């Protein structure tokens, strides 16, 4: 058993070598922590896809007005650290060994899962911060997850599509039930889903939650420089181009103006102009356009098309790819193969990562390669200036090309 002065790495390994469901367990270790309620205003964030980006850009906007801010969120690109975050930036390693401590001697004899600490873990260090708003991304689902045992002041839904099916259900609408899990009582419930499943209102009927939707309490239009917000209080107009997801902005927007917190106009503006997050259609570079995007289901890959297809009218599409067998793979594939031109395949290390072969019997075309490195490499040896090299398929890949790249300003 690590203790607080163990490092980090020997935490997260003690951590990743370990029953009944429910909050339970989880409860009851938070409440003797004093960590339930960790800020004095939350907001919780579930959906399919999404939630990063429109909780970065609550981040970014609450900034701007002047609050004390932290954000909970996964999972993480290459470090540990990532997913927590108070005022933008990350904690100190001995700050997250520490609190793993407390907990370890906290749950007495009660066992904990690897995301139940680490949900405890960052309920803990926002409460010492002593913060204004806390953040937090949900996991997984919503009625189940660890997140739920916080008592949101707001609650958010960006979006519903299959994902996790194995634990959500067959369809939007068991997928949507589960997500709204985390709705309250007389609590705004934000949805930035186009298409709801009534199973949305369904619960927030049950729980007497106040819902706010897409195409009806709010809505947002689109210029090709600019956009509009509305809801019941009022307009706003030729608001920055987001360099997070067009509707993902607007959720977050809404879901801002609905929590009565103070924030000027122009903290909004500041806020949706400056609000990214790396291996979210970013485009790292030009001639030839580097894009990393982690999209890694079929709504992800569907949006992701969309956006590749209003790029300027190129040469060719490179992409280097590697993917987790626990996705759907075939229905990924199927997106992204209507817009790319020439496929590199690599393999993922360990247990759920597919094989380049594996990729490439969907694909019906491509070179495979030994590592993501290789493939990188190679799409980059072969790429025109008028092109586009996309990174995707995991966050696994996106992260080992990140990885290389810095690795080479060393060089
Ligand atoms: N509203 C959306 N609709 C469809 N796909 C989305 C949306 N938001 C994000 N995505 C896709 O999901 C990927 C990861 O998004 P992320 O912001 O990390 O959301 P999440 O935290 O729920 O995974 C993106 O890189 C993009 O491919
Ligand atoms: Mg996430
Ligand atoms: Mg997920």
């Amino acid at each position: 058993t690590p203790q607080a002065a163990s490092p980090l790495a020997s935490w997260l390994s003690y951590l990743e070598n370990l029953i009944d469901l429910g909050l339970e367990r989880v409860s009851l270790v938070a409440a003797r922590l004093g960590v339930l309620k960790p800020a004095p205003f939350v907001f919780t964030v579930a959906g399919t896809n999404g939630k990063g980006t429109t909780c970065r850009t609550l981040e970014s906007i609450l900034m701007a007005a002047g609050y004390k801010v932290g954000v909970y969120s996964s999972p993480h690109l290459v470090r540990y650290t990532e997913r927590v975050r108070v005022q933008g930036q990350e904690l100190p390693e001995s700050a997250h060994t520490a609190s793993f401590a407390e907990i370890e001697s906290a749950r007495g004899d009660i066992s904990l899962t690897y995301f139940e600490y680490g949900t405890l873990s960052a309920l803990w260090l926002f409460k010492q911060a002593q913060l204004d708003v806390v953040i937090l991304e949900v996991g997984l689902g919503g009625r189940l997850d660890a997140t739920n045992i916080v008592d949101a002041d707001v609650a958010v839904v960006t979006s519903i599509a299959l994902d996790h099916t194995d634990w959500l259900g067959p369809d939007r609408e068991s997928i949507g039930r589960e997500k709204a899990g985390i709705f309250r009582s007389e609590k705004p419930a934000i949805v930035g889903e186009p298409e709801m499943p009534s199973t949305i209102a369904d619960v927030a009927q049950e729980k007497g939650a106040l819902l706010q939707r897409r195409g009806v309490e709010w809505n947002y239009s689109v210029t090709d420089h600019d956009w509009a917000f509305s809801d019941a209080h009022g307009t706003l107009e030729n608001l920055p181009l987001p360099l997070v997801p067009q509707p993902n902005a607007a959720t977050a927007l809404a879901a801002l103006r609905a929590s009565g917190l103070e924030v000027s106009e122009n903290a909004i503006r500041d806020g949706i102009a400056s609000a990214i997050l790396p291996g979210r259609f970013q485009i790292v570079s030009e001639s030839p356009r580097v894009i990393f995007d982690v999209a890694h289901n079929p709504h992800a890959a569907e949006y992701l098309t969309g956006r590749m297809k209003a790029l300027p009218k190129n040469g060719r599409v490179l992409a280097v790819i590697g993917m987790l067998h626990d996705k759907d793979i075939a229905g990924t594939l199927a997106w992204l193969k209507s817009v790319v031109d020439d496929w590199y395949c690599a393999p993922l290390e360990g247990p759920r990562g597919a094989t380049a072969e594996q990729l490439l019997e969907h694909l019906g075309n491509g070179k495979s390669f030994d590592s993501v490195a290789q493939a990188w490499d190679a799409a980059m040896a072969d790429a025109k200036a008028e092109d586009t090299v996309l990174v995707c398929g995991s966050f696994h890949t996106v992260a080992h090309v990140m990885e290389v790249i810095d690795a080479r300003r060393s060089g």
